[PDB]
């Protein structure tokens, strides 16, 4: 990843004045407080790439709040991949929840803790995106891989260009203890900060879902097909120490498991 300004790749969407630039850009703010947080996409839209922001979540109590950096397709059976930062109270846990949809069905949550204090640094959290599979990675630890599985009648983000979206707003019906937690607006305003904001991506518009270079590019290449067995191994430490929650392992939801859960290694 190479850090570049916001300006750059990304425009604001909402509540223009909730972002505050610090070094000509190179880092962000975005703050919420009880009558707006605040959002911004990328100018451009991609089919296919690898996309990384430095992220630094809403210290002290965040409890309510919700930090997303995804990826979304615009239509009606959008396909999406997502990073949902859920805060909490004041010295608990956050915790990451990434999801996947495809063809407008998710339910594909995984939540994780993380084995640092996201509030106190920047750290790199990133997708990789390609015909075979999507990687989410924290730093250089995947925590999740979706498998492109449609041999298994599974669907797969293969043919909508998405673009980059991240925000900060309140979500007190599910964010904190499953929605028991709710926001404490006399903590106000819930910063979140941001560094990066690479895109390196098929660049393909919503007119035309193509990219002229699409099988050219170096994630396209046979080293990209399947993460080695040392990612592996550090994916599997993720499954088996901090994972909370985990659809694939979820009988009660799914007594029915899905198809993509072995290939991925949720098992
Ligand atoms: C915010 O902090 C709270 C603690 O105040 C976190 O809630 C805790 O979540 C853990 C993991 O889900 C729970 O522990 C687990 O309990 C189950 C049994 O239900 C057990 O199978 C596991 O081995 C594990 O011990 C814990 O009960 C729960 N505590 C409370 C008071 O709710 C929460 O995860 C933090 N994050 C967010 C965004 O809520």
């Amino acid at each position: 990843p190479v850090d570049v300004a916001f300006g750059r790749n990304y425009v604001p969407t909402w509540a223009f004045d909730h972002i505050k630039y610090f070094n000509g850009g190179n880092e962000i703010q975005l703050h919420l407080d009880k009558y707006t947080g605040t959002g911004f996409q990328s100018k451009g839209s991609y089919l296919f790439g690898h996309f990384s922001m430095q992220m630094k979540l809403v210290p002290g109590d965040s409890a309510g709040t919700v930090t997303a950096f995804y990826l979304s397709s615009q239509n009606s059976e959008h396909d999406e991949i997502d990073f949902e930062f859920l805060g909490n109270r004041t010295g608990q846990p956050y915790i990451l929840q990434t999801n996947v949809f495809t063809g407008g069905k998710g339910d594909r949550e995984q939540r994780i803790y993380l084995w640092f204090d996201p509030t106190k640094e920047f750290h790199y959290y990133s997708v990789l995106w390609n015909m075979y599979m999507i990687v989410f990675l924290v730093d250089d630890v995947p925590i999740r891989v979706f498998k492109n599985c449609k041999d298994l009648g599974v669907k797969f983000p293969f043919n909508q260009p998405m673009k980059i979206y991240s925000s900060l707003w309140n979500a007190d019906d599910w964010a904190t203890r499953g929605g028991l937690e709710k926001t404490d607006w006399s903590k106000a305003p819930f910063i979140a900060s941001y560094r990066s904001f690479h895109i390196d991506g098929c660049e393909a518009s919503v007119e035309a879902k193509f990219c002229a270079t699409q099988g050219a590019r170096w994630w396209d290449q046979k080293e990209f097909q399947d993460l080695d067995a040392f990612q592996y191994r550090r994916l599997s430490w993720v499954r088996q120490k901090y994972t909370i929650y985990n659809y694939c392992t979820d009988r009660s939801r799914y007594p029915s498991m899905p198809p993509e859960c072995k290939r991925d290694r949720d098992i």
